[PDB]
């Protein structure tokens, strides 16, 4: 026991990362896989997404929230407020509401435990009132990544935090499409978790695509870090 949580101790170095996603989006059913791996030193994910089932009918980047905050780099001044680590090995739910702008919307429910070695990532995603030729479902988002700050604050409630910001998506005729989130997460266990002071992630992320993948796919990076303490 050497940490501020025992949590904590489990991403001293590279986690092997699962992520399984079941979607319904206006009617359209589809499924995710990704594998990869974090390093929580470096606040750094590498990861690689397949569409297992069914035709994907919204852009790659509209899932990439979707689809592990525990990975985040917090600083030594900063680890009495790591909620997502020291949830660990059990686990945390992670619920989203995502408000795409003069659009339609997701609602998420992921678990995200350790199962063995393996860090994993369960969500089913529904999204309603999507236009068709929309820019979600008219495909109309460029492929890439903006960088974000997500604002935390401890739920006064539920032994869990509240986490909100706003994604821009590039459209490619040069405007932004928002997508505001709205998300909660509580622990799956019931052993002591860190009740963080307000503080946000800086995120940032690269989409890219495996030369030698037939199927559709989505090749990320991300590096995160803590700040605001």
């Amino acid at each position: 026991d050497k940490m501020v949580s025992k949590g904590e101790e489990l991403f001293t170095g590279v986690v092997p990362i699962l992520v399984e996603l079941d979607g319904d989006v206006n009617g359209h059913k589809f499924s995710v896989s990704g594998e990869g791996e974090g390093d929580a030193t470096y606040g750094k994910l590498t990861l690689k997404f397949i569409l297992t089932t069914g035709k994907l009918p919204v852009p790659w980047p509209t899932l990439v929230t979707t689809l592990v905050q525990c990975f985040s780099r917090y600083p030594d001044h900063m680890k009495q407020h790591d909620f997502f680590k020291s949830a660990m090995p059990e686990g945390y739910v992670q619920e989203r509401t995502i408000f795409f702008k003069d659009d339609g919307n997701y609602k998420t429910r992921a678990e995200v435990k350790f199962e063995g070695d393996t860090l994993v990532n369960r969500i089913e995603l529904k999204g309603i009132d999507f236009k068709e030729d929309g820019n979600i479902l008219g495909h109309k988002l460029e492929y890439n990544y903006n960088c974000h700050n997500v604002y935390i604050m401890a739920d006064k409630q539920k032994n869990g935090i509240k986490v909100n910001f706003k994604i821009r998506h590039n459209i490619e005729d040069g405007s932004v499409q928002l997508a505001d989130h709205y998300q909660q997460n509580t622990p799956i266990g019931d052993g002591p978790v860190l009740l963080p002071d307000n503080h946000y992630l800086s995120t940032q992320s690269a989409l890219s695509k495996d030369p030698n993948e037939k199927r559709d796919h989505m090749v990320l990076l991300e590096f995160v870090t803590a700040a605001g303490i």
